[PDB]
This record gives C-alpha cells, sequence and structure tokens, in this order.
C-alpha cells in the first residue's frame, strides 16, 4: 500500500508504546488452534514494548526461542474520536506479525523492519476499551527477507539458523500506535526536487489524497510561503532555495491540503531541495563532488535487541557528530523513521539498506544457492517486496542519497544475475531520483565478481589483513590497493568501502601491535586509509563498525562482534580518537588531497 | 649420544645460564659465511637466557623473526677442573643450535626440547676466559619436529608458517651448563621397578661404566643401604617395598659408583618403585586402579615465552596441588626436566610427550599428508629420533606413567596406520616399561579413526559443544556420551580425556551462559563431568589448559588461546573453583560414583 508517516495536527495519535504488554511465548504452537487473541494472555509476563523480547528477562530459553509469541494490551479509544478515521499503526514488529482487535483479525505483515497499519474505524468504539493481541513470528526461510532456514531436531523442537552475522533479535521493536484522519485524507506524497546551480530551482509534487482535491504551499524554515501549488496531483514548484546540505540540512516545509466538500486534511511533510547523482567516479550533492565518512550501524544495545529509543539515539548521534562522521549505512535493515528524521534534520547523509542480507552459503545445507530450494522466483518477489516498503517510506527523506539492494549476496554463480538484474530495474523504477547500489562481500572481488556494472555505486565490504593476510598489514595493504584499482578499472564508478574493521577487545593493549589489541585496530584503520586516500575512485569510508553488537554464538565471536568503535555500552575505544582525528581533520565533506 | 642429568657430588657444574648473554640477528644470513663466531657479535643487545628471544624486546619485528640468531657469551673456566672431563650443556635449544667455543666448531642439534651435550677440554683452557657463540635457528619444516613449511616473499624475506595452535618461541629455553667428570665416568644408567602386590620386589639396574666397574648402592631416603650389587651391568634389589605412590611420591637413592685406577665417580640417581599396566579399561597404579585429574598444560609465560623459571614453577605446582590436579600432560613438546623431578619428589602423574604435533592438514598446500611431499621416511625418523632422545631422558623419571608419541596427527589420510605402527613398536622396545599413547583429534572419531589399536591407552582431545554443536550442552552432551560408549565398543581400552576446555575472556559474564562466558566454560566443564562419570572406561580427565598461553594470529585467537583456566598472570576464572571442588571431594587417584 501507501505509507505517510503519522504527524500531528487535524490528524492524532495516541501512543500504546506505553510499555508494558502482557507477553508469553506459545512453545506448543497451541495459540491460533485455542483463538488466544479471544481473552486475556494466560501465563502472561510483562513485557516493554518498543523493544526486543529476547534480552529482557535475562533467560537463555526466551533469547533463544523460535516459533511464535504473544503480546496483549487493553486501550482505550478516546472519546474526541467520534467519526474521524482510525487506523491502527505499528512502525515495525519483527520478522512476522498479526493483530487483532477483539476477535477482528486487522492485519499481517512480513517483514521486520517497516510500517503496517490498518483502519479500524469499522471495529472499534471511541470511549470503550479494547484488546490488541499481535501474534509475533521470528522465523526465517528462503522466502522471508532476510532469509534463513529453521531447524527441527528429532524432537519436534525449532532452532533458528541464518546466514548473518548479527543475532536474530525479535519482537515489536519500534512504536505501536492508533491514530486518526478525517474521511478525506491525504495518503501518499510523492516529491522530487531539482537543482539548478544552485541559485534556482523546480520541486515537483504527485499526491494522493483519497477523496479530495489538494492544494500546495512551500515555507520557510522561518515559515513564509515561497511557493503554492494546486494541480492537486501534479504540481511543479520553482525556488530561490536554501539547499539542504550535508553539513546543516536546511529544511523547507510542504504543506498538503486535503478538501472533501465538507472535510478538511493537512499534512506537513518537511522537504530538504537536493539532487544526488553520480557523475562518472563522483558522488555529487548539490552538484559538488561529496566524500563519505562515518560508520556501517546496526540497532542493538544492552536489554534492547534492536528495540528503538530516544536517549540511544540522542547519544550516539553526539558521538557521530563529536567523531566527525558525516554518513552512515542503515546496515543490514531499515532503521527507525527517527533515525530518517534525524538526519534530514541535521544534514546527514544515508545509504539506506533493505534486510536483504543472507544470500549467501559461503560467508563462514544447499548446494545452489540460486535453486527451487533456496533463492528462488519467491524470494525474488519477497525481496522486490522489501525494496517497494522499503523505498515507499523513505522516498522523501532528503538524508537517503541511496538505496541499498542488499548486503554481500554470494555473486559467483550464474543465476546471481538472473535474479538480481530484474531487481536492480525495479529499483530504479520505484525511484528513479537516487542511485543504487548492492553492497560488495570481499570474496566475490573484482575479477569474479557478476553484478556490479548493474548499479551505479560501488560498495565494497574489506577485511584484508583480518579474515585474510591476517595480522599483515604490509601485505594487506599491497592487495587492499590492488583490489581497488582493479574495481576503478573495471567500472569506473564511485568507490566507497562501506565497512572496514577489526575485532577489537577494549582494554586488550599490545606492544606488538598484532590482531584483537586496540594498537592494531588503530594501524590497520590507518593503513587502509593511507590507500584510500590515493586513490581518486574512493569517495567514501564507512567503519566497521559504530559499536560492539551481539550475533549467534561461535568461536569467531567473543561474545558477540568486537568490531566497534565503541564499546555496547558506547565506551570509546583508542580508535575512536584516531577517527576523531581524520575526520574533524579534512575539509567538510571532502576528500583528503592524499597527504596530511 | 647418552643422555644423564648433571648433579654434584665429586662432579661439578656452573651455570652459564646467568642469563646475559650478546644477542643478535642475522636477517641477511651472513652469520655462517663470516664465522661470526670468531669475534664479538656486533649490532649487538643484551639477552636473557633461560627464555625466549621473541617478547624479550617488545618489538613485533624480533617477534616474527625467522632464521638464524646469534648467542654469545664469555665464560672463565674454573682452576680447579683441569684434567678433569668437562662438558658443555644445554637443556634445550629451541629448533636448532650451532656452538662454537673461540673458532672451534664443538656440536649441533635439531630439536628444541631436548638436552645436547659435548666433551670441551681440549678447546678450553683452565683459568682462562673462552669464548662461546651459539647460531639459534627457529625454522620449522617437513622433516622437522613438530612440522612446518617456510615462505621467503616477494621482497625476499622469511615468513614461518606451522600447524600446532600454541605460538613458535624460539632461543635458548632452558640453562647452560659447564659440567665436570673424571677421566674415567658414568654417561649412561637405566633402571627398571618392579612391585607384585606391594609385597617386597625388585630394582632392576642397567649402567654404563666409561671404563670403570661399580658398586651400585641402593640407599632408603635416610642414606641407609638397604640393597647393594657389584654387577655394574646388571643386577636386581629386593626388600619389603615401601612405594611411590601417587599422594606423597617417595623416593630411593641409587648411588651409582664408577672404578678406575686413579679415579672414582660418584654418580646418584633418585628410583620410585611403582608399578604402570593396564588391565582391560584400567590404568593401574602399583596394581591399583588409578583415576587421572589435572591438566594439558603448556611452557608459556609472559615475557620469558618458554624459558623455564623456578619461581614461574613453584607457583604453578602450588596450583595445582591446590586444585586437586593429580597429572599433568607435557602438552606438544617435552617440559624442563626440573619439572619431572617435581613430579617425582612430589608423587605428580605426568604424561610424557613428544613435539610431533601438527601432522594435520584439517584442524584450522600438500595433497597427501603421508607422502614425499609432506610427511615422508625421513619424517619419520626425525620422529623416531625425537621418540629416541625423550625416552633417554625420562625412562628413569617414576613420574612418567606414560610415553605420548604424538598430539593429534590426521589419521585419515591413506597410510596413517603404516606410519605409526613401526613408530609403536619402535617404542614399545625402547621403553617396555611404560604404556605408550597417540593422543586423538575430534574429527578422527570412532568409526573413521585408524591407528588407535596400536596403543595401550585411548587419550582423547574432545570439543562438542565448541567447535562442533557449538554452545549447545544438551547435543554435544549426547554426542559426547554416544562418541566414548562407541570408543568402549570398538575397544575396550582405558578411556583419557586429555584435552577438554573452552575459550573463556576472563571477567566476561553472562546471565545466558553462552560460549566465551566464564559461566558457559562452569556448565560445560560439569556437562563432561555429568557423561565422564557415567563411562566406566573412562580412566581420567586432563582439563584444557592449565593457563591462558600465545597462539600465531588469526581470528580464532583472540588474546592468544583462551581455555586455560587461569589467566596467563595465574589468575583464577570462577571454572578454577569449579575444579577444585570436584578434584577435592573425590578419593584420591579414583573414580567418582557415576553419582554424587
Ligand atoms: O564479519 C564482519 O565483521 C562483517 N563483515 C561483513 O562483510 C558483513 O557485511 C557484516 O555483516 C559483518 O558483520
Ligand atoms: O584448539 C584448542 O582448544 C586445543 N585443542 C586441541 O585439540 C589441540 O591439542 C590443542 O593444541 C589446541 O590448543
Amino acid at each position: 500500500s501507501h505509507m505517510l508517516r503519522p504527524v500531528e495536527t487535524p490528524t492524532r495519535e495516541i501512543k500504546k508504546l506505553d510499555g508494558l504488554w502482557a507477553f508469553s511465548l506459545d512453545r506448543e504452537n497451541c495459540g491460533i488452534d485455542q483463538r488466544w487473541w479471544e481473552s486475556a494472555l494466560q501465563e502472561s509476563r510483562a513485557i516493554a514494548v518498543p523493544g526486543s523480547f529476547n534480552d529482557q528477562f535475562a533467560d537463555a530459553d526466551i533469547r533463544n526461542y523460535a516459533g511464535n509469541v504473544w503480546y496483549q494490551r487493553e486501550v482505550f479509544i478516546p472519546k474526541g474520536w467520534a467519526g474521524q478515521r482510525i487506523v491502527l499503526r505499528f512502525d515495525a514488529v519483527t520478522h512476522y506479525g498479526k493483530v487483532w482487535v477483539n476477535n477482528q483479525e486487522v492485519m499481517e505483515h512480513q517483514g521486520g523492519y517497516t510500517p503496517f497499519e490498518a483502519d479500524v474505524t469499522p471495529y472499534v468504539i471511541a470511549g470503550k476499551s479494547v484488546r490488541i493481541t499481535v501474534c509475533v513470528n521470528n522465523e526465517l526461510n528462503w522466502q522471508t527477507i532476510p532469509p534463513g532456514m529453521v531447524i527441527t531436531d528429532e524432537n519436534g523442537k525449532k532452532k533458528q539458523s541464518y546466514f548473518h552475522d548479527f543475532f536474530n533479535y525479535a519482537g515489536i521493536h519500534r512504536s505501536v500506535m492508533l491514530y486518526t484522519t478525517p474521511n478525506t485524507w491525504v495518503d501518499d506524497i510523492t516529491v522530487v526536487t531539482h537543482v539548478a546551480q544552485d541559485c534556482n530551482h523546480a520541486s515537483v509534487d504527485w499526491q494522493v489524497v483519497a477523496n479530495g482535491d489538494v492544494s500546495v504551499e512551500l515555507r520557510d524554515a522561518d515559515q513564509q510561503v515561497v511557493a503554492t501549488g494546486q494541480g492537486t496531483s501534479g504540481t511543479l514548484q520553482v525556488v530561490n532555495p536554501h539547499l539542504w546540505q550535508p553539513g546543516e540540512g536546511y529544511l523547507y516545509e510542504l504543506c498538503v491540503t486535503a478538501k472533501s466538500q465538507t472535510e478538511c486534511d493537512i499534512y506537513p511533510l518537511r522537504v530538504g531541495i537536493r539532487s544526488v547523482a553520480v557523475k562518472g567516479e563522483q558522488f555529487l550533492i548539490n552538484h559538488k563532488p561529496f566524500y563519505f565518512t562515518g560508520f556501517g550501524r546496526h540497532e542493538d544495545a544492552d536489554l534492547r535487541g534492536k528495540g528503538f529509543d530516544n536517549v540511544l539515539m540522542v547519544h550516539d548521534h553526539a558521538l557521530m557528530d563529536w567523531i566527525g562522521a558525516n554518513s552512515y549505512r542503515t546496515s543490514h535493515y531499515p532503521y527507525a523513521e527517527e533515525m530518517l528524521d534525524w538526519a534530514d534534520e541535521h544534514g546527514i547523509v544515508v545509504i539506506d539498506e533493505t534486510a536483504a542480507v543472507g544470500f549467501n552459503l559461503s560467508l563462514g545445507k544447499p548446494k545452489e544457492l540460486y535453486s527451487e530450494e533456496a533463492v528462488n522466483g519467491e524470494t525474488q518477489q519477497a525481496h522486490l517486496q522489501a525494496i517497494k516498503e522499503l523505498i515507499a517510506r523513505d522516498k522523501n527523506h532528503p538524508s537517503v542519497v541511496m538505496w541499498s539492494i542488499a548486503n554481500e549476496p554470494d555473486t559467483r554463480p550464474q543465476g546471481a544475475r538472473e535474479y538480481f538484474a530484474p531487481l536492480a530495474e525495479a529499483t530504479r523504477k520505484l525511484d528513479p531520483t537516487r542511485p543504487i547500489t548492492c553492497v560488495n562481500v570481499m570474496f566475490c572481488d573484482a575479477h569474479t565478481d557478476t553484478i556490479s556494472d548493474l548499479f551505479d555505486v560501488l560498495c565494497l565490504n574489506r577485511y584484508y589483513g583480518w579474515y585474510v593476510q591476517s595480522g599483515d598489514l604490509e601485505t594487506a595493504e599491497k592487495v587492499l590497493e590492488k583490489e581497488l584499482l582493479a574495481w576503478q578499472e573495471k567500472l569506473h564508478q564511485p568507490i566507497i568501502i562501506t565497512e572496514y574493521g577489526v575485532d577489537t577487545l577494549a582494554g586488550l593493549h599490545s606492544m606488538y601491535t598484532d590482531m584483537w589489541s586496540e594498537e592494531y585496530q588503530c594501524a590497520w584503520l590507518d593503513m587502509y586509509h593511507r590507500v584510500f586516500d590515493r586513490v581518486s575512485a574512493v569517495v567514501g569510508e564507512q567503519v566497521w563498525n559504530f559499536a560492539d553488537f551481539a550475533t549467534s554464538q561461535g568461536i569467531l565471536r567473543v561474545g558477540g562482534n568486537k568490531k566497534g568503535i565503541f564499546t555496547r555500552d558506547r565506551k570509546p575505544k583508542s580508535a575512536a580518537f584516531l577517527l576523531q582525528k581524520r575526520w574533524t581533520g579534512m575539509n567538510f565533506g571532502e576528500k583528503p588531497q592524499q597527504g596530511g
């Protein structure tokens, strides 16, 4: 469908992101048979929402649970809600959610990281209390996005195995809410912003107003109307603009009005006037070459598996700001929209990424990745859908300068191309206004990768000197430089190293500057930087990883992934100061001149 | 060469192990060419001996060095040693040494864990200073024990590669001593103990008098002669037994007197009256069921690498005693003989092991492990040769109950059985008195493993739950039991678990009791224990490792190896208390009731 972001004015929100909900596991999978949504959840403990369910109770068995869990909550419809359009929305429900308003199934969703909502007007009475039961599923398979394989052992007990390097946290990770609109309501806006050598431009609009004529006005930061439009559908605005720019992100405001004969609806959409374009080996923003700095991030913290939190967001952005990061990539799933609102407001450049990681069977059972058994026509449709829902969500955020379709598919087999070519094309139809990318795994190098020509920007995840040439900066450096030059000459695209990093145990110090030591982390990033500055095609550097985060258990992960610049409690490792010096020492948004 | 532990009676030694020798790297491999041994090493620096050269200087470039290093030292010969036999002895020089005394090449050795000695009387003048120069080589190859491959880079320098987990520390690891003897002397002995039902029984001497007759009296701990023979070549002695027992380890003393016309050489040996053999599923200590507790250990410590150190030895034994260890294995190389005197004297049980580890290519470039390319006849000789020298050294140490011919060879390839059958043969003949073993890796399991039948005791290194069934105690327990039971069937041989362990970060704590957490170590060690007990065949437990220790760099090793019950600075992890409680809550040398 269509997704607008709930704002208040004529339209109003009840939070119900009030956190305390009833919660129980459904170990027997009785829940649907017995219609638990029909009465109060039995044997139910208190849980916080928004939040992962896994870590809230410090219990291994709830953490490692695979299958169905139930959230239940009673809530009060505002009396004043009367005959307005009432909508129940979930910003996210991890992997799968099915929702009941009082023994009435109102919605269903597969996707752990984007919103789903249903008009509930007919199913609720204003001034009365309703029971809300969500059945949440955390299972992955070959058609889920990201993919996985549940293994049931001989006892019929499920266990989730998956192919990506973060932990499969689940639950209601983001805001759930009740919200209002008039029976005439704006429900889709699409803004495209053009700029022409930065003295003037046009901002096209496209508007869907469920039964309403629309009018448009564009306002300053200091709230004065600078352009108007009728053409309630397709209306183009000309301006002497304050451009939304990486440093500051100046935001205009577009007010969308849906008028019925008796009814009004008012939707304000923040707009940054900026162009994004690749020209040759450059990534241009408002027609200037940009240089990315900053991180691949995760949504991860102690006690919240991936649950959204405002303090964590305020804090992490103070860190990213302090360190001189100008960008990030929503590694491995769409992030909370609050994050993109922040980025828009603060002029943070973002690479927006679907949840399509784990397409790889060689990261470290089926023998063909592209297979009817394993990655197939159904998967591709699920993949396209994931792309659709992400673009439908994030299309108007000026902070998003690029779409990332997938992280680290195995592109060696013939068929990778078969599978990805249509997604690349589809994606571009969905959004013509942004470069497109597919993040690239180390072993699909310049000579073996089959897919990268189909996208606009080259985003490489590189670990030379870590997973390969381990401990050896000297030969690490040679392989890295040779690889990046090969890519440059092969594709003549802008290259962003979207991942480079080494596990570092905070407090592990070594005179020998060897693996897993603060000093090795320092020397290794430093060597990588030396190379980047020698390669003109390199247009960006995003360190892996903002902070330590949880993964599945194994021999390769010491209590988790330790490639953070900060620890999970947001303590700086000495590499944090190193990056601070490089990033705050550069000219903003500008690439070093390959010397101090 | 004939091998006797120098001791002080009518015989004298001056340790040159007084530590400060002059040291140099020969990066240019000029050393031999220019007879560096003829003049003071230039570009020299002070180094301590006994100790690894690698970590003494906090320099990576020295730590990772492969090739020849030069040790030089001047020493005033004592005036009272003038027409006496003078012997220069190195208890160990890691990998290879070439020794000169003032431009006089005196000795050469391959094998980093056993002594080598030569008479220097002709090349040295008593009351004068002579210059000692040593060429130490750390390079390993296929002919070497343990094996390795050395690669010369595209730039021209050497880098070592090897297949055993611990770090390749090299240098002069054990003491060097000048050594005195009469012109007629003892250079060999051998003793055997027979004890039938702990009634009085006999000790057969066999000796080598280098031109003398011997009187050979046995003394009690009170120097009270309780038996005598004059047959300097073969005897027997019989009295009410007084057993060398694992509890306290009582010893007798055998004066070996060797007579010439002008000179008498009294050599003293220590003797522990005890019996070791297998009956079916049981390892019997003096005809009585023993159950092993204690560790796989290494020679590794903070700044000395594998260099011997008395304080470290005193301290480690305090800890093993405290924790209830009765046994350990000289992991993957033979230890400093001081360790074996301690075990003899305190009655500790020792599974003695050669340096033959890393025969395997699957632990984590040649096609066939046993082949001209990889392991060949030549390699089988050195293996033999290494086994010769060990038994030559430790044959008389009562604490040694059993030989471990090697650690973790891959027996799946073709020829594995052909390789080990003859070496098994040669060893049984070399010491008929002690049982013999080969320590077995996880992936050569009961059904897959060849070559388990040629050995008397089954020594298993098992990791279920940690490398496989990663983090899963429940399945790991079943696999382990079925595995161990499957082992009682194929053979009804005594089973000792020589390694069972999990990497654990001191200070990593988890409510989820997951991998690399102090808790997990406890839970996992606990789990092996419940299984261990149920198997009648299980004669012992030896935890991997005693303490954290260095390894070559890689993504699987964080500090180095972290499976230590103690950290490298000897601080206990919570699992030290788990073991303490079991190993002292037992009856000594006995098995638990397969229940409390
Ligand atoms: O293994 C890593 O450290 C990271 N490398 C990658 O290439 C992946 O894109 C990341 O998910 C992963 O966390
Ligand atoms: O990897 C380990 O935890 C240990 N397991 C083994 O089987 C080896 O005998 C040891 O060297 C090694 O350190």
